[PDB]
């Protein structure tokens, strides 16, 4: 379980955008 690189992670970091995704007003 070797750490993991950035191209993986950048993956996940958008994935917690989505959730607010919506800038509706």
């Amino acid at each position: 379980q070797e750490e993991v690189s950035v191209i993986d992670a950048l993956l996940a970091d958008i994935r917690k955008g989505f959730q607010l995704r919506k800038t509706a007003r």
